[PDB]
């Protein structure tokens, strides 16, 4: 009654490996099904988290590697694009033999940097302006700085886009960061000492003087301005709420209740804006509808701006644009980022060229590579079964519903019509594949060059802003997809209420035709009830079936929610960290992940229980004993055996909007009735405790 | 009748994962045994060849990582002493600190660097001389230039050290990347660039002017005067015949026959010795006996050395000397070995830290970090088994000599008597576990820092040769081990007659008691075999019971021994290697492995089946739809799963004395009459060629 075919043997070996017999289970079930990882892994030098989730990310990207690396001739334009923009990549001896000068030729584009001119008043300073110096960094490259400006979707119409405006991001991972005492004593240093690295290095390759008196005093006025915009910003713990961010208003409202002022003169809006939207050719009037994200920002932003000159303003500016370009530069210019990598993230050295060249190919062409990803790793098998999975677990939430008892009978009413108005997307859009003239119009206006590689990621920066914002006048393409095929990961969107499943997570230990029942709903079938139940949380929840904005909660139902996650707001919010040096993790930010772990493990559970009795027991797994059921749990936590190290357990708190994976499976099981019946753990144990939290 | 235990279950998915049930056993059974094991495993960026060999000897690093970092309160002063050198060894932030500083501080003890130096006529020109010049560079740290002297064993009698004298080793893995052509062109380019790079940042730290078409000149002359010393040395293939190495003569009779002029003074060979043995010490008259090993290296060596300069020899004997300790500085001169390390590694990163801190205390306090390893890894009773199973093979050895038809009576029973006086050491010595104060006092001269790793590893290169050049008036320790026990490997002493098994390698895949016999016999059976046939190869032939260099063979048997082993030459000469860009073995440095492979497994093969006879057919493992006959070929093939880069490729095939992995598996296949009875192979099949080479 045991099965011994060879997929019994491979699937079992792998969770004997990596599991621990010797731990209790109701002690520490992540050292117990993660005790042999622990032991036999060990955190590379180029990674700074290490888990078996991770890895499989690297598996794909050797797939990607053999796809792209070699010249298979018979490929279409668009592959061929895709290949040159790889080989461009890989050729480090071409790159390190410009320095930097690809980088210094386009600085007179954007106004320059003013530590790297000898005469900058004269050559930039008459013709500068804040309005054209951050529509530059904007429209043309991305970078967005002092205000960020973007054509995103309107909230509350999910079929027209609208200008957003929000608080930008720093330097920095978080604002955290610019207290730069105790636990970011070494990350402010290595990021002013990575000014003036840069600061030494390119006025060394353009043949000026090296002034070291003033780059120590002219880069601190660069981190104290940027010290006070990080502190003028608001924390992403009232950032939550989508109803309270959403503040719609007209460019002359903005430029009444938003005024700057830039040099004695008033900052001009409309100046701005247009300079941006100019670019694809589109005018912005007065009465233009604007959605403004950050309104406490832009008041304090005021009597700061006013305090510094345009040459301190343009020596941060330029500073952002160019800390996230001399890694595409020369050697030289690349190990001038080791120290200020390793402060944020404990990264020794870069990962491999291969790896990195896979990843940009996948981020601006992911429509190409999910094309080669797909014909070589992904089987067309796995739709129908995918299709059928999701089918039954959403119908598990709809059939807990009426089980929840925190909410009433209206709000379950339509709470249901969400669930069943959610769309789906499995394995890959069906048009890169059989449509090779679309695809080849896609990458029409791309042309890369094999020698020239930072003129290559400069034509993809000014080809995602331009492909952007021309559609502030356009509707929301129904038929899009938010992700490439090639990704390990699952997504769901609240303004399109759809649950997107790529192919790169549609394999082992999530799902395969060859593994046991039991595994396929502890691994994918968690995921499905992961991304479902992110439509009910407390960003998800606030957007009705349709993916607008719109409040289809009563008053009493809104309530109780608040009530049902402050449970587990204070639970993970107590979890303290080891490898962060005892701190705890973010109950608030964290939150919404938390709600779609424990809604999607109980989902899945569920799910499968409804598949035992419907299709009978499984046939036990050899050398291992454990019932199905409690193979069930054991996949779910072998997908997080991983571990953090120290730099970066400090970031993942500050900017990870997910617990890690040793929390995601206490947590998630600490609240699990189900999980408790199937290892029988005892009353008040560490796995079982009497207080439990239950959202969905 | 199948084995369910959770071992047997990982232990057949190991080889059902590494295998390729599509391939055709008999057509490529490298492809069989491998083919899933090359879609599964890539090559890390940090490895010029990744097999599963390499990776038992990553998992080690491991181990010794555990039992390295944190030190404890009840270690010894030997244990806290290689602690002391890993701790040194791992801080990257104290190494990167001091730049070149230990370099520059250090480089006058060898005479300087020309290039590097602001006037070496005026500092060395006056005190220089090549007698000493080379002494101090052989004595103190290690590095054969020019000359290689070293005291070792008599070859003639095994029981006396003796002062060899023989052609050192280049800067290139062999005399042949000097052709500089083809697949050595890349290599002679970065070699030159090598130096250049080196020769610039020592200057640039030293505050000298940097002379770019200077350093090219003096710095081509060192490949210049190079490429001469390499043309001078006898090849490879002319170094087998041990009897034809072996000239002993007096000092007296050297400083005649090779007598040597530089700087238009000649050379003083009595000069030279004793300014190496000094440092111990002992003194070298005229009438000591001394082994010489190339004599037309050294006749040849006279119109070299007189067409150049002081400067010019010094230029190429400290970037001899500078090339292997660049890496041990900062991160700077770290990465101008890069273009380099690629061009004959074809590694684009020196791999972890950790990794190589642990392997280095593991190869100079191979006691201490051995007595870290089996207390913490290895199990005691598997010496017992061990024994047995080398005792088996032995006495297969000694039955194999009647089916052997091209000896005559009296060579067999000489070759029974060797056999039967062969030694054997399995796991670790006994005395670095009971005995703390011998232990200790190995280690009493050593002194580290912890935050001086340079200065560290310097004292281990005075002491390393300081131990080998006071043994030349000490008999031949018997009881002293050739290799730690934290080792993945197997050795044997030709003038010992002894075969020495590490605890490293007594694992899986090799040994294992939760392991199948037919497994154990495939693994560290066939290595059993694979050792004491090297006691009967080409060179382990020559000889004796006692470890003598004595002809004990008639005529007739080593003509015919010759013609049999001529087989193989022709056999492995005739592979192509794919990997190396066509390239084909050679058959003559790759002779005696070859000769120990075929023999090895023949004799594993037959224990093997003699077991089963006394013992009794085994129980199948689940998954795997073969027999055990069967599985014992496959295990012996998935030991050698793996696949080398492009660039060592070209490297491995001048310079490893053995066959790649792919071609060891083939080739002792294809000799084997049992393998393709075992796997039913038709004749004229590719594994199974109806002209098969035969010697033990
Ligand atoms: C990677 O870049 C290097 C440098 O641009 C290329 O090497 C050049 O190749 C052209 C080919 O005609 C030669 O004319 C140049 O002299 C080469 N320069 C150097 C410094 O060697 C190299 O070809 C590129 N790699 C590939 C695969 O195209
Ligand atoms: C935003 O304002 C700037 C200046 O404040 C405008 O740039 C001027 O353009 C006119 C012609 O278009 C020139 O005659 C001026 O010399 C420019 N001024 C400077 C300082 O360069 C810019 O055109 C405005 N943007 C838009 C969209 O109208
Ligand atoms: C390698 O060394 C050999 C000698 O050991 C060189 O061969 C000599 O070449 C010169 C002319 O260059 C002739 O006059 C001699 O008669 C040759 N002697 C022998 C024994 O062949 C050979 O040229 C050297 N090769 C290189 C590349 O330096
Ligand atoms: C060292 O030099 C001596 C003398 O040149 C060599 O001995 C001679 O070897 C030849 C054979 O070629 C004989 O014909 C002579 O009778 C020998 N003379 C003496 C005095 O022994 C000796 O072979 C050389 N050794 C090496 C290793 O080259
Ligand atoms: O963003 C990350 O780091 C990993 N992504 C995740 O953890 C989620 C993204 S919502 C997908 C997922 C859900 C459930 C189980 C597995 C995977
Ligand atoms: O040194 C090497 O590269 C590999 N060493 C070897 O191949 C031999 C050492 S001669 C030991 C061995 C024999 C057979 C099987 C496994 C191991
Ligand atoms: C942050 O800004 C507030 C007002 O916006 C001010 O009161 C406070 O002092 C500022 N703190 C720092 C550290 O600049
Ligand atoms: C490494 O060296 C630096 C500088 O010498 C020192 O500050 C640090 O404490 C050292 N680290 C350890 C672990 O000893
Ligand atoms: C070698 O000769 C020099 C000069 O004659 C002398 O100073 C030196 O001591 C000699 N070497 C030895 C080991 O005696
Ligand atoms: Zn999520
Ligand atoms: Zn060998």
């Amino acid at each position: 009654g045991i099965c011994k075919s060879s997929d019994c043997i491979k699937s079992a070996a792998r969770l004997i490996q990596n599991m621990d017999a010797t731990a209790e289970p109701c002690t520490d079930f992540f050292k117990y099904a993660c005790g042999g990882w622990l032991k036999r892994n060990v955190i590379p030098e180029t990674s700074s988290r290490y888990s078996n989730f991770d890895i499989l990310r690297d598996e794909l990207e050797v797939i990607l590697k053999d796809v792209l690396q070699e010249p298979k001739t018979e490929d279409i334009v668009a592959v061929q694009k895709a290949k040159t923009l790889y080989r461009s990549c890989v050729n480090e001896t071409a790159i390190d033999s410009r320095g930097g000068q690809p980088l210094l030729k386009l600085l007179p584009d954007v106004y320059g940097w003013p530590v790297a001119t000898q005469n900058w008043e004269q050559t930039y300073g008459t013709s500068w302006s804040a309005e054209k110096s951050i529509a530059q960094l904007n429209s043309k490259y991305g970078k967005k700085v002092l205000i960020n400006f973007f054509v995103g979707t309107d909230d509350k119409n999910s079929m027209n886009h609208i200008i957003h405006i929000d608080q930008p991001r720093l330097g920095l991972p978080s604002r955290d960061y610019y207290e730069c005492t105790g636990i970011y004593k070494e990350a402010c240093t290595a990021y002013v000492d990575f000014m003036i690295a840069v600061a030494k290095l390119i006025r060394q390759e353009e043949g000026l003087p090296i002034d070291e008196n003033q780059i120590s005093v002219e880069m601190n006025k660069v981190m104290e301005l940027e010290k006070e915009i990080a502190n003028a910003t608001t924390k992403s713990e009232d950032r939550n709420d989508p109803m309270l961010l959403y503040n719609k208003m007209t460019l002359a409202q903005i430029q009444n209740n938003f005024s700057l002022e830039i040099n004695g003169k008033p900052f001009s809006w409309s100046n701005f804006t247009n300079e941006i939207m100019s670019t694809v050719n589109i005018n912005i009037p007065n009465e233009e509808d604007v959605v403004v994200y950050a309104p406490e920002y832009l008041i304090k932003l005021k009597p700061i701006l006013t305090k510094y000159s345009p040459r301190d303003l343009q020596n941060l500016m330029s500073w952002r644009f160019i800390m996230d370009l001399v890694s595409s530069l020369s050697r030289t210019y690349k190990d001038s980022r080791n120290a200020f990598r390793k402060a944020l993230y404990g990264t020794t050295s870069e990962s491999a060229t291969w790896r990195r060249c896979a990843n940009y190919v996948n981020g601006n062409m992911e429509n190409a590579v999910g094309r080669l990803y797909v014909e070589a790793a992904f089987a067309g098998e796995s739709k129908h079964v995918v299709e059928d999975l999701i089918a039954q677990i959403r119908e598990v939430f709809i059939q807990t519903l009426d089980d929840l008892t925190w909410m009433d009978a209206e709000t379950k009413k339509k709470a249901e019509e969400k669930a069943l108005a959610i769309k789906e997307r499995i394995g890959y859009p069906d048009d890169i594949v059989s449509n090779d003239n679309k695809l080849n119009n896609e990458y029409l206006e791309l042309n890369y060059k094999e020698d020239e590689y930072f003129e290559n990621i400069i034509q993809n920066l000014k080809f995602s802003q331009s492909k952007q914002l021309k559609k502030l006048r356009e509707k929301v393409d129904k038929d899009e997809w938010i992700t490439g095929a090639a990704i390990v990961n699952a997504f769901y969107s609240s303004g399109r209420n759809q649950i997107v499943f790529p192919a790169g997570i549609l394999q082992p230990p999530f799902f395969s035709a060859q593994q046991s029942n039991s595994l396929n709903y502890g691994g994918i079938g968690m995921v499905i009830g992961h991304e479902i139940t992110h439509g009910f949380d407390d960003n998800g929840r606030n957007f009705n079936k349709d993916g607008d904005l719109v409040d289809w909660w009563t008053q009493q139902s809104a309530n109780n929610f608040k009530e049902q996650s402050q449970c587990m707001v204070y639970q993970y919010g107590n979890f303290s960290w080891d490898l962060a040096g005892g701190q705890h993790l973010n109950g608030i930010n964290t939150l919404g992940e938390n709600i779609a772990d424990n809604g999607g493990i109980g989902q899945a559970y569920r799910a499968y229980q409804n598949y035992v009795k419907k299709n009978g027991e499984e046939k036990l797994l050899p050398g291992i004993d454990l019932n199905h059921k409690q193979l069930f749990f054991l996949n779910f936590a072998q997908v997080w055996c991983g571990t953090y190290r120290p730099e970066y357990a400090v970031n993942s708190i500050k900017t990870d909007v997910h617990s890690p994976g040793n929390f995601r499976i206490i947590g998630s099981l600490q609240n699990s009735v189900e999980f408790s019946e199937a290892f029988q753990c005892p009353k008040n144990s560490y796995m079982n405790p009497e207080k439990k939290c239950r959202v969905w």
